[PDB]
């Protein structure tokens, strides 16, 4: 039941998706390793994701976790990377999208760095990177990543020196980088009707000149 | 210069030319959102496009493309869609007529795909539908399609889901990575790389 809707590069909602992107690019401690060596993306589609059954699973979720943590939702628009993004558009997260052996527990994982998604559009650790050329720095091939509606609800904020249940008590897990201070937050749930991928961003990383 | 020819439905040049375009139809990820909901199409006419001045310059490039290529031209013949239709079949293809904001570059697109052209005819994105009812799923209005012959020389691959050509190459292939279903796209960067041959005037069905 999934339709995506093209949004135009003339249109504020594209524009505002794309400065998001852009703006939350930040240098990694793996030089590039996993995600590529760029400091740009050159965006070529920005699509809506729409499912009215997938739209109703989130929204009853939402008012349930809503309702558990006094009437808010903790809401957040969140990147996500993933080689199952095409699984994910059309029949919604769930436990085949976590990451097991993640930092903060096993569990389906968010970004507020685009920059930190982009390094697991190919795999854990950027896998092999594309399929044609086996290059995680590819500057030619398309890349996909999810900008996604994430409710968190009572979150247990985690500092870390960079399924599942969640913590009792908590609908989420916060993973707040404690080293690294232009790293920003990275956010775990534990059930995937805590998501939405609200938009599907195809893209290319960009050579610095 | 140009004329245009009206062909018979029982010439078999008219019943290639219908084959081609409703063999090609297929589902789109957008639900129907820019070209309409339909399995097939009302072919309504088809006509040849003449023009002296238009052939001779497509087919001078083809030949300096079959030169650099081992004499193979690489050429097809594939559908495009535009509001400019008009403008195409009289003055030929030129820069006004590529797709500045394409996943492959600023340049002229071309389907196989006969509904993926379908889904220009009214503008990017279908743009606001038919002139008449602003309907991008209209079934009264009359469309038009190109059915055009493309030199495509080295083709660059792109695997995936007016500008130069990538060097060495005299257009880029767009080959579907994820939609199972979808045939090949195509851009030139030159107008001359391409010949509006015949002109297809059509209506979207409603399905039963
Ligand atoms: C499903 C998959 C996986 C693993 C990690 C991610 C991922 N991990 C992250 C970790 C931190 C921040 C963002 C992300 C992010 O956007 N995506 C996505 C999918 C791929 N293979 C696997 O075992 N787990
Ligand atoms: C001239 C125009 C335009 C844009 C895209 C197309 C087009 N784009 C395609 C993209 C992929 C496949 C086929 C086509 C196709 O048949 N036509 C045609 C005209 C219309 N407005 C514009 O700025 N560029
Ligand atoms: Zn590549
Ligand atoms: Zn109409």
């Amino acid at each position: 039941g999934t339709i995506l809707i093209d949004l135009s590069p003339d249109d504020k909602e594209f524009q505002s998706v794309e400065e998001e992107m852009q703006s939350t690019v930040r240098e990694h401690r793996d030089g590039g390793h996993a995600g590529g060596i760029f400091n740009r993306y050159n965006i070529l589609k920005i699509q809506k994701v729409c499912n009215k059954k997938l739209w109703e699973r989130y929204t009853h979720r939402r008012k349930e976790v809503s309702e558990e943590n006094h009437n808010h939702a903790n809401e957040r628009m969140l990147f996500h990377g993933s080689p199952f993004v095409n699984a994910i558009i059309h029949k919604g997260f769930d436990e085949r999208h976590a990451y097991i052996g993640g930092m903060f527990g096993a569990g389906i994982y968010f970004a507020e760095n685009s920059s930190k998604s982009n390094q697991y559009v190919y795999g854990i650790g950027g896998g092999t990177g594309c399929p044609v050329h086996k290059d995680r720095s590819c500057y030619i091939c398309h890349r996909q990543l999810l900008f996604c509606r994430v409710t968190l609800g009572k979150s247990f904020l985690q500092f870390s020196a960079m399924m599942a249940h969640s913590p009792p008590g908590h609908h989420s897990v916060t993973g707040r980088p404690s080293v690294n201070g232009l790293a920003l937050a990275e956010y775990v749930i534990y059930r995937g009707e805590q998501a939405y991928p609200e938009y599907l961003i195809t893209y290319q990383i960009m050579r610095p000149e």
